[PDB]
């Protein structure tokens, strides 16, 4: 229940703006595009602004025609079941209820989707179709960005054609380095007025007061951090975060989010190579005193702190960041390279995709491989995108561990084609937390729809290969609990998979116990590498087809699938089609409808992380 800002049309009028770009984003991709489009307004004699549809009354769209050459653009990402992003929720519901007339409104839509989902860019497709039905006229074709390929490139391609169309329609042409903030170094700063990594209110990390959430995370102490796998090929860990006194509620199936810190050595190095003093206390105030975002991140603060807690310094810099940096490359060929990274075709496009994206070169890596690139630290901090929270499937039951949130994660570390060893931000940070001054992890809980059945007699079929075992340790703790409580619990099956029982069989002992005690009716483990051929969880599902069909069709069984690989989820889904087709019996097509029907009925749940 946020307090809506005043009419954005009136705001546009007052600031002389004629184009507004709204973003339907969840993890910032769409926000960045909207901001990039809004910044483009200038290059064409127009003045724009970006905005969060949740903070406004979209009904005011009907007043947009009161501004000459007015235009509204929508950058929307599609989520769970072709649903809108949280922030675009009210807009979505509204578009369904309203009879409002938008005659004279000119709009354009760029959708962010993926093709590896049942409803590709549903949101974008809807916003674009609905706006026309209400009477608004499309000024440029709907953009169907695909994140399965390179969304960034699609955006660039769409955009390179968007503006010429807009210029042609409105009768305006092009006009051939604009900074969003100004630097204000502080000399006398009461130490108590300097942000040191809090996400929200000053000193909120130190003075913790409920309720806790994304904007006011609870600093949970790590009471446990142990190695889960037996071998050393990889490092899988299990942590326990104490949420006592936080008044935080959670149930198995929910995800726990964390705000990490970047590697100090990496931060230190970025400062070193630029010759900048990371310990300078300062602020970056928006040059547009009209905007609401007065700072790119909590200020005043030091660079070190920004680079440490507020900025992303590990993922590959996007085209516009490289483009704005070119100016700081004292070597011609390098300045040229950076400048051409944003090309929509040719060698320039090939270089960004192979040398930047594919090689996973972070900013420091680019500063090293292009020795002439020596930008001022403050302009860099303005260009780098914000550091995001990382999510994890809570690996414990709140009925058994009401005061603790468990995590099961695989540490990320790999060789990038850039030649260096890339480290996962959150997993490295977590791996380093020792129970000891106790080690704290800023966190919060995100409710999900991944839940055990309400009726305890209902059979549960769990499929979780590798790290996907995470949410299931909670389910098993819970089901075992329901039994201890004397209640009647139906069958609980676990289809787990790993490479070798002696390499990475997670929770081998715990699972063994649950099975012996009957908490786990069946412990089916696929050891993918203990023989020449691959053996995965679906092969076991196929093996037990007769019993699973009995549990599903006549037992009311609920199915759960969790893990990284989207392909694994598809393979598992395919096996269920075949099981249903065989024992119905029924044709493949009907088996597909049957299984997809289990989903819409809440009997087939997924928690895929890719
Ligand atoms: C809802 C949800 C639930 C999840 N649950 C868990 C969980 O419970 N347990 C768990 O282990 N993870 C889980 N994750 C993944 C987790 O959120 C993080 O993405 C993961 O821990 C890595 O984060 P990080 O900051 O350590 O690495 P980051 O710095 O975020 O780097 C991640 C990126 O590195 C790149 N990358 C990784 N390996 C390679 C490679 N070898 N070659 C090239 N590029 C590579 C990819 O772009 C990958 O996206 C879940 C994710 C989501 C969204
Ligand atoms: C970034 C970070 C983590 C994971 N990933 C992706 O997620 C995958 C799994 O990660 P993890 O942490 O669970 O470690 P993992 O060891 O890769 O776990 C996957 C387990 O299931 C097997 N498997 C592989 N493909 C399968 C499939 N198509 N269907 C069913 N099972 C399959 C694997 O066997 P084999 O390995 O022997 O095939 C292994 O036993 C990684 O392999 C990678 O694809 C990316
Ligand atoms: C949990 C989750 C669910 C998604 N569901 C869909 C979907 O149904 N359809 C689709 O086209 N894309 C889907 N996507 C892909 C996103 O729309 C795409 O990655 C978008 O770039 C994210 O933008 P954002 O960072 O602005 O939220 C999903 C991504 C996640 C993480």
């Amino acid at each position: 229940p946020p307090v809506k800002e005043s009419s954005f049309v009136e705001k546009m009028k007052k600031t002389g703006r004629n184009i507004i770009v709204f973003y339907g984003s969840q993890t910032g991709t769409a926000e960045e595009f909207a901001n990039r489009l809004s910044k483009d307004a200038h290059r064409y004699g127009m003045r724009g602004m970006s905005a969060d549809p949740e903070e406004y009354d979209l009904a005011d769209l009907s007043s947009l025609p009161e501004i000459d050459k007015s235009l509204v653009v929508f950058c929307m990402a599609t989520y769970g079941e072709g649903d809108p992003t949280d922030n675009a929720q009210d807009f979505y519901d509204w578009l369904q209820e309203t009879d409002v007339d938008l005659t004279g409104v000119k709009f354009a839509v760029f959708g962010l989707g993926n093709k590896t989902y049942e409803h590709f860019n549903a949101m974008g497709k809807y916003v674009d179709q609905r706006l026309e039905q209400l009477g608004a006229q499309r000024i440029f074709e709907l953009g169907l960005g695909d994140d399965d390929g390179n969304l960034e490139e699609d955006f660039i391609t769409w955009r390179e054609q968007f503006w010429p169309a807009v210029c042609e329609f409105f009768g305006v042409e092009a006009t051939g380095s604009i900074r969003q903030y100004e630097l204000v170094v502080h000399e006398d700063m009461d130490v108590a007025k300097v942000y040191t990594g809090e996400m929200g209110r000053l000193k909120s990390y130190e003075n913790q007061k409920p309720p806790f959430d994304a904007k006011n995370p609870f600093l949970a102490a790590v009471t446990a951090n142990r190695k889960l796998n037996q071998g050393t090929e990889r490092h899988l860990m299990h942590l326990e975060l104490d949420i006592s006194d936080s008044k935080i509620r959670y149930e198995s199936g929910d995800h726990v989010a964390v705000y990490p810190a970047n590697d100090s050595a990496l931060v230190n190095q970025i400062g070193e190579i630029l010759g900048a003093d990371l310990d300078v206390i300062m602020s970056l105030n928006n040059l547009d005193e009209e905007s609401n975002k007065k700072h790119p991140f909590p200020c005043p603060t030091t660079y070190r702190t920004a680079l440490t807690y507020y900025l992303d310094i590990t993922n590959p810099p996007r085209t516009n960041v490289l483009y704005e940096l070119a100016q700081y490359a004292s070597e011609p060929s390098e300045q040229e390279h950076l400048h051409k990274m944003a090309s929509s075709s040719g060698e320039g496009k090939e270089l960004y995709l192979s040398w930047v994206v594919e090689a996973r070169r972070h900013i420091l890596a680019i500063l090293q491989d292009y020795p002439s690139l020596r930008p001022p630290i403050d302009h860099l901090c303005e260009l780098l995108p914000r550091l995001q929270a990382r999510y994890y499937s809570i690996a414990s039951s709140s009925k058994v561990h009401p005061n603790s949130v468990h995590i099961c994660a695989v540490a990320v570390e790999y060789e990038a084609k850039s030649g260096r060893v890339n480290k996962g931000v959150a997993t490295s940070w977590l791996r380093a937390k020792e129970p000891a001054g106790r080690a704290l992890v800023p966190m919060f809980v995100r409710k999900s729809q991944f839940r055990l059945p309400f009726k305890s007699t209902t059979p549960v079929i769990m499929v979780g290969p590798g790290t996907g075992i995470a949410p299931f340790m909670g389910f098993i703790q819970e089901r075992a609990w329901l039994r201890e409580q004397g209640k009647e619990v139906g069958e609980t099956l676990l289809y787990y998979g790993c490479r070798r029982s002696d390499e990475d069989y997670l929770y081998r002992e715990e699972l063994a116990r649950f099975h012996k005690d009957g908490a786990l009716t069946q412990l089916n483990v696929a050891f993918s590498r203990e023989q020449a051929h691959k053996v995965y969880v679906q092969h076991l599902l196929k093996r037990d087809r007769e019993h699973l069909w009995k549990l599903i069709h006549e037992g009311g069984a609920h199915i759960y699938v969790c893990g990284f690989a989207r392909n694994m989820a598809k393979d598992v889904q395919n096996t269920f089609y075949d099981i249903v087709a065989e024992f119905g019996p029924m044709e493949h097509t009907q088996a597909v409808d049957y299984v997809k029907k289990l989903m819409t009925k809440g009997r087939y749940s997924l928690d895929v992380w890719s």
